[PDB]
């Protein structure tokens, strides 16, 4: 199935890695296959059947019978052992060594994991989804995670300073395309780095029970800010809806970093002029990003206010009772809203 | 056992940190209990009795015994090593890792901090008073301090320009509540950030011997200015005494940011009408700010002059021998005071 | 060899550090010792005699041969191997470990550079001058140097602005004690930080071949600035001489920072009324400071002009040809000085 | 502390051997000094004084502290750990290596064994009594033990068939010195090889608990045969007394292979003319061996009858009453003696 689900099960703490480390410290080989179907049974021959509940020591001891062990897809039922796996000898494989050739060919024929641990060494190999992947030690994972994290707060500092510059320019509004789109591309690139580090966090699983904590405490409200900026900044006669936001996010994720750093591509994702003067073109915020800072506000009334106003300049020039004129808005609530708005203009 | 005393005890330069860094270079784990008592004895079982003076080499060598190194109360006497810990497991535990769980359980059992270093990773944790913390590398804390120092100079410059404007108003006295109170409003935050950075400075201890001098040069006379502004800018029948000043500053430190960003809450803090028009209310300064800059001036003379005058206008308009007629004021001493007042009139 | 000459030989690029690195990558012990006296032979035993030219591989192999290698005092010819460095047990040593205890006692008995690399780690150790210095990886050195560069460049900024203010004031000279020695305090601070970064670059050697560029670009003229300020400003009836200037320089260097931040001590080093009533005392500039800005001008001319004038205000009031009236001065040559000095007023 | 007592103490089953195997499985070093005298205390310095009860796990843990582990003289307490071994360097040595030279010097300075288990290696070394012994794997010990038990059993077969031939020639009243003392020739060398087997068995200890019973069932009665033959076949006026028999035993044991393989030397040990005619000479027998095979006999009665008769011919010529007429001999025993003698005469 999915590589970043079999690796997730292959995260430490899970019983599978308990068995794997038991095998590794026992200084012996292993050939573990997860799952059972018609094709797995059809290929595997010359092996016993156990039909017992998975335990950490069953795998460790059963690996010693000089053969492959076939499991249940949930890793619960050990229903085959000692078996030689004899897949189609026509499937192309590049490994050298009968153990690894069999592992790769079986993983190609049936998509289930075929984990191989070479004897006399400490190497764990995963053959999921037609990609070989040596299991690395936690030291290298943590080291590369540390470098990526450091570069991540570098990105965070840059993005935060650009965002605060945008906020300052907005609260005395004179806003062009360049600053907004630089904010957008910084947000997209920090999102990409966040996703990569999240994949690394999934790979760690539980040994590094701090990387996701640092991601939460550093990246923060990335997705909410992304949604707000997409809903606000979109060149359409009317503000986009949730479906349009999702479509724009999909388009942004589809384009690569080369298109991410290209201003024209980001312009045409929302839909902007492609001329060099578009970057010099100025526009006013719909207000979503600016007034999102006010707490205890529901999105329905936010959208209603945006529809009733249209631009952030209208809200800035709104009278004391102008907000009360909007449907569904009370007197004290609107008066309490202006208290936050008033301090922002300072 | 407060957190910000074990943090100081673990600061670089202290021999305990030397032992810790040697252990870190050893690529092996640690389990250090900075205290022994009857509860520790109940937990402790199956170990050696050493009673040797502390040495980073000795600590590094003992930390290879796969157990617990039980230092004395002050962390200067090794008492037990290779001691297995059997704390009560009924108490809640949220740590991920048997060693960390046992260490936290022991720290809950007795009021002694416990430090654990994971095997093959350079992490270090503190379990003081039930609080979980990770001691970070000098690079991260130095970067954080450098980042916050910029906001420190920004706050100091804002307070400086506010104070200069206030003094320019004073020489042609016309005082409103907002102008006379924004100085304290900035003083509170600058002192809060000063103490926040000083916590990091004392955490460094000796490694970051530049942040201490930076805070020395940047904070300046923040405390004296705060005390004098409390003495002067308070609408009370009589100038505040030492007890009154202490109570008011304690109230100022008690209030949170929600009680700080609003000048009106601060107005109730000093004691003022809660009406909005009170922001435009006027009052006569005691005169501390203008004449506090006179060189070779004792605070007792300042307080006596404030008590005998009660306003800055009387001091400014004081005649040549008006100050000399005040009891305890000599002839030459009185002349020098008026020299500053006449010069400051520009 | 001094401590900061052994560290220089142990700086990267040097052949000895190359051999140390080859040993470190070889993951094997090494006990390399430098020098050849009667005591080195009287302690070493159990080894061969070679007399072949030094190379990066000879020490590596003879260290792989599980013994201590002895080297010529210049580290150029190898004449022992395999030796067992056996000093007396009378010399105290708190290290735990036979190899390192032998290295420490060897260094104490014979003040020579003995290198004690431990296997299973990447640690390089030297026990010279009564202390052991763990040679650090380039990362930590670069980190601390980069941290120091920020403080030092802030210091150059403070010096330049304070000194420019003092020079502009001295154009219409009215001198106060605090104003005349704040410049000296800041100059001594920047000198001390320059020396500290010099120690860092000495221990760094050639991997960080950029901090020398930073210092050369930044500090520029500091020792000449100290010389000029002491020569121009030194209250004593006879003109200060080179010996007197140097003596004052090491007198300043002898002062502690606690002694540096007190104006009384800095005054009595130069020689001033130490009373608190001399803070407003003023004196005329001797002529070194302001007039030293003239390009293509020798120091002997400066000294003879000072002898002819003895002050700077009289130079300001000097005519255009009285400079020519000075011995050894022509007309057109003197016209250059007056034009430059006149432009110095603004 | 003999070599073949500490070798036995190191044999499997002994807790010391269990601790040694625990250390070996841990792939860590050990420098274990079996004993604690004031000289050892004068050599051991720089460590922890423990004085705890011995346990294999305690030894395994202490061996990780990278030093010397001094056990008590009987190997019951671990009373020093991580102590430095600084012996007298004036002691001559042939080893080359700090551990292997310091161990030998400590062994020479005080005769206690110094077991060294070099890390990452499976080798165990013993330095007892001034020679070096390497503790071997049990497989080689069993291999050599069986290889030599085979030649022992073939020696025993030749010995007892020659003894049967001697008995057959003995009951004819003709005696030749060569036939008499070739049995002693066989017996001495069989005793030597038996001592070799016993040394191998002591080295094994408990793993090879089959060689001991193999010895007990092959060597059979050897000391009794030796003492009986030396008491019977000796050229002296009267049969040797217990002290005389014992002295002849050590005289026989004193000679070496080159002298045992020579018939004349062994004859001279008995006491005989140097001529080869003595080999052809005929002597009377004391009858000890001939009638020693009779069951239910008392040594005192055998000695009394031999003294009263002197020769086996007198035993043959003795009547039923004559044996009973001898004091201390019963009537039913007298006929039984002849009954066995009559059977032996056939």
């Amino acid at each position: 199935p999915t590589l970043r689900e079999t690796l997730g099960r292959l995260a430490p703490g899970t019983p599978l890695r308990d068995g794997l480390e038991r095998i590794l410290r026992g200084r012996t080989g292993a050939l573990i296959v997860l799952g059972y179907d018609d094709s797995v049974e059809a290929i595997c021959d010359g092996g016993f059947v156990l039909d017992v509940r998975y335990a950490p020591t069953r795998l460790r001891e059963l690996s010693k019978m000089d053969g492959a062990v076939v499991l249940s897809s949930d890793g619960s039922r050990i229903l085959r052992a000692n078996v030689q796996l004899v897949p189609d000898p026509s499937i192309p494989t590049d490994e050298s060594g009968t153990r690894h050739r069999s592992a790769e060919r079986t993983a190609i024929q049936t998509g289930y994991p075929v984990i191989s641990v070479s004897h006399s060494m400490s190497i764990v190999t995963v053959y999921v989804a037609g990609e070989r992947h040596v299991v690395p030690d936690s030291a290298t994972i943590l080291s590369r995670a540390n470098q990526t994290i450091a570069t991540l707060e570098r990105y965070k500092g840059r993005l935060d300073e650009v965002s605060r510059q945008l906020s300052t320019a907005e609260i005395e509004d004179f806003v062009t395309l360049r600053d907004v789109m630089t904010v957008v591309q910084r947000l997209e690139m920090v999102r990409r780095i966040s996703l990569e580090i999240d994949a690394d966090v999934v790979e760690l699983g539980t040994d590094g029970r701090q990387l996701k904590l640092q991601l939460d405490e550093l990246v923060g409200d990335n997705e909410t800010a992304r949604e707000l900026i997409v809903r606000d900044y979109h060149a359409n006669p009317d503000p986009p809806t949730a479906a349009q936001v999702a479509a724009t996010l999909e388009e942004l994720d589809s384009l690569s970093d080369s298109e991410l750093l290209d201003f024209t591509v980001l312009a045409r994702v929302f839909g902007y002029p492609s001329t060099a003067e578009a970057q010099d073109s100025a526009m006013s915020s719909r207000g979503y990003r600016a007034m999102a800072a006010i707490p205890r506000l529901q999105f329905a009334h936010v959208d209603l206010l945006v529809r009733s106003f249209g631009s952030l300049q209208n809200l800035l020039a709104a009278s004391a009772d102008d907000l009360q004129s909007v449907d569904g808005i009370g007197s004290m609530w609107a008066r309490h809203i202006r208290e936050g708005l008033s301090l922002l203009a300072e």
